[PDB]
């Protein structure tokens, strides 16, 4: 009677960073990336359970939304946000989610444009969030700044505004894989979703990458990948499902989409993510796609890629 | 053995415009809007056959891209793309496609960035893709101009660039609901998805609705929606599912999230569209979800809205 555990039956090529709203260019797994991630987007469990800041489906991913303030709590001055979910629904400060759902989980300038919403007049204009900053990036807090020299005259106190990112300065520092300080000075660590680790010598995690989109000043090049563990549609895919977990974790094929050849298999562990037998640098790309095979005991040994 | 047809089980509130990437805001029936439906991108067949321009999921929606060319086939200059599919898979002009799967499909002066590939150095600047001009936007012929003032220097010839919208400037002229002549003064006929049509005298189509942001100089305000058809949602899950359709039309029913209650039923027709039995302007909050029902003959009689 219980829901059956599936995969989407889509090609990874045809699906979408859960970090930032991109296309999946392929996927890695590699000694030198992170042997454990932290990611708060894209994070759920097989039975469809949804963890950190990670949205359902792609409404607002990199997105964050609130009010005006008009007071804090070129020349680029703060535009204070009185946070909410970017649904406009009430996000609940110094409680048990890090930051509203689908705030960027990743420190850069993160370049975009502020929105007006029709209310009061739709209109957008150039902006920047920076969530490498304490002082105007602390949304566990429930404020957050963007900074914008264009906003002169088109705000009020209340209006409901929206950030909407396009990409990123990148510089010598640029670390996409380690989490912003959600609370800014003040740690936090409720409600984030944990560590994703393999439990395996000889496993690694298999990531699912992007090219980030770079804005640097006179085009200076630093090309950018951003990872993820789970493409977006396997999140919403898993979310929609709501089917149980019957065993200690998930065996996995990836399928080549032209000739249905089993390219290689992989774990993908209830608390989502996919782990794979390798010891060197890999890079997969995208035409194939996964399918569930079995459920599995924890101290099965996987085909080595 | 044949796949059950399903809907997603989602509330509209989480679902996302197929023809810019923007989150439905609700369902609206409505006299005065169009009686049929040319849209070209979230178009799908419930058995999962993609129509006219429709990615199968929300990869690159409302963008187009190809390769810089140096000759044609503040003072903004077109910058001329020699196009490619979104992917970078060729697009194969004059043939049976109107344009590449994710053009957009209305008419505007389309607001956004111009993606150089990180091949070529990660960068991007502002340019807009105005889609009402014959000269600069055919993109049947394979050729079509966004413009800028910041491309100098940046691109060289076969450079791959794409181009990523934001919003539009919206005028007193401004009709989304009217297609783009995709090949310029040639007509074009060929693949087209045909017009979403009821067929019952007392039935309209039900329509997706979500805010288009705006961008006019000084912040001149009209406000304006853009509808749909489809969510994507419901595009990529027809299409995943591949469900053979077991009678002529689908009965759906749209259940309030809260309560579980039967607020209205409607048709899901083949083509993939809704129509309702309404005769006057009625606004659909999304704060519930569709449910597949059963298949129905032709001649069934909804129960008025
Ligand atoms: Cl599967
Ligand atoms: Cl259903």
């Amino acid at each position: 009677g219980s829901t059956p555990f599936t995969l989407p039956r889509l090609p990874i090529s045809e699906m979408t960073n859960s970090r930032f709203p991109l296309v999946i260019k392929g996927m890695v797994v590699d000694p030198n990336l992170p042997l454990q991630a932290n990611f708060q987007n894209g994070r759920i469990t097989l039975d469809g359970e949804l963890q950190g800041t990670t949205l359902p489906t792609s409404t607002s991913i990199g997105r964050i939304s609130g009010t005006y303030m008009s007071s804090t709590p070129r020349v680029f001055n703060p535009v204070w946000m009185d946070l909410t979910e970017n649904n406009w629904t009430e996000f609940q400060p110094f409680n048990d989610q890090p930051a509203p759902l689908g705030c960027p989980d990743f420190k850069a300038k993160i370049l975009g444009t502020l929105i007006r919403q029709p209310n009061n007049g739709s209109y957008y204009f150039d902006a920047y969030l920076d969530t490498r900053q304490h002082g105007t990036f602390a949304p566990y807090t429930g404020h957050a700044a963007v900074h914008s020299d264009q906003q002169a005259g088109h705000l009020a106190q209340g209006y409901k505004i929206q950030f909407s990112p396009t990409g990123i300065e990148s510089d010598q520092n640029t670390d996409l894989n380690q989490l912003p300080d959600y609370g800014g000075a003040m740690t936090v660590s409720k409600g984030l979703a944990p560590a994703a680790a393999p439990d395996f010598p000889g496993e690694m995690i298999l990531y699912f990458v992007s090219d980030m989109p770079v804005r640097n000043p006179n085009g200076e090049r630093r090309d950018t990948e951003i990872l993820c563990l789970l493409p977006q549609e396997m999140v919403t895919h898993f979310y929609e499902q709501q089917a149980p977990s019957q065993g200690d974790v998930a065996l996995v094929r990836y399928i080549n989409a032209e000739t249905g050849r089993v390219m290689f298999e992989g774990k993908l562990h209830r608390n989502g993510f996919f782990t794979v037998s390798a010891t060197a640098r890999t890079l997969i790309v995208p035409d194939g796609y996964f399918r569930f095979d079995s459920w599995v005991n924890r101290f099965y040994t996987l085909s080595p890629m």
